[PDB]
């Protein structure tokens, strides 16, 4: 499925080149700007437990997901991976658990040693 066309066609985002967040754009966003670490951004998403079965999404809620950049407010792999998308981009992310929550998890919702996937969909960026 689309986890497993990101390990094949994938681009490694990670400074370490370990193949911890592996991306993929399934649609273009518009001009070059991308967000920097503070600015605040406007998502939606989509996001799963890649083998598991727990299933998480901002149209749950149909308003955008709102968070600012760079400040691990959210896992790593998202202040990596959002750095990397322009305004009405739409990415992939699949994402190991060194760039999430790791060893410990964050039981019930996320197990230990856990892969996770998303779909996001950068809406907007704003400086404060
Ligand atoms: C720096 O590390 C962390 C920072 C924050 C967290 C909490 C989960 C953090 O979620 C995440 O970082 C990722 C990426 C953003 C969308 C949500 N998300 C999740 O994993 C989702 C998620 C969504 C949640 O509710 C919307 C969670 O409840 C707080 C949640 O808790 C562990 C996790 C997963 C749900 C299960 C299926 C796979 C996804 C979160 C959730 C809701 C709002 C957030 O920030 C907005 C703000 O604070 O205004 C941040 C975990 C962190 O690492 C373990």
């Amino acid at each position: 499925g689309a986890p497993a066309t990101v390990t094949e066609q994938g681009e490694d985002i990670t400074s370490k080149k370990d193949r911890g967040v592996l991306k993929i754009v399934k649609r273009v966003g518009n001009g070059e700007e991308t967000p920097l670490i503070g600015d605040k951004v406007y998502v939606h998403y989509k996001g799963k437990l890649s083998n598991g079965k727990k299933e998480d999404s901002s149209h749950d809620r149909n308003e955008p997901f709102v968070f600012s950049l760079g400040k691990g407010q959210v896992i790593k792999a998202w202040d990596i991976g959002v750095a990397t998308l322009k305004k009405g981009e739409i990415a992939h992310l699949l994402i190991k658990p060194e760039y999430a929550y790791g060893s410990a998890g964050s039981l019930p919702k996320i197990p230990s040693n856990a892969t996770l996937f998303f779909e996001i969909e950068l809406l907007d960026f704003k400086g404060e």
